[PDB]
């Protein structure tokens, strides 16, 4: 009966993005804390679906995090905040997005 944590909305706008029902654990955590090579640390979730999102440019292997994966950056649809990347090219599952867990809003249905 009236779940708070069910939606996961972009912090800065509150355009849909995501579900709790959705979390992926990828090799046993749906979280997987990560450094950029700017030494930027990222808490990353990953999630098996994402919406309301825009895919910037072609996919990268470049400094993957996820082995067998190519990363395109993923931007809110809405305000263009980086929320994080889809990760395609590999292998159960061939795809997935890392989404930056502090850019997001998480409450009800
Ligand atoms: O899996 C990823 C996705 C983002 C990615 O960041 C950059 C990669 C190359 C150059 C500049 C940033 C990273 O390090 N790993
Ligand atoms: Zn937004």
């Amino acid at each position: 009966l009236a779940p708070g944590a069910s939606i996961f909305r972009c912090r800065q706008c509150g355009q849909t993005i995501s579900r709790r029902d959705w979390l992926l654990p990828m090799g046993g955590d749906h979280e997987h804390v990560v450094f950029n090579p700017a030494g930027m640390i990222f808490r990353v979730w990953c999630f098996s679906l994402a919406q309301g999102l825009r895919l910037i440019g072609a996919p990268s292997g470049e400094f993957s995090w996820f082995k067998g994966y190519d990363w395109t950056i993923a931007l809110c649809g809405q305000c263009g905040s980086h929320l994080g990347w889809h990760y395609e090219g590999g292998s159960q599952p061939q795809t997935f997005f890392g989404l930056i867990k502090d850019r997001l809003a998480e409450g009800p249905a």
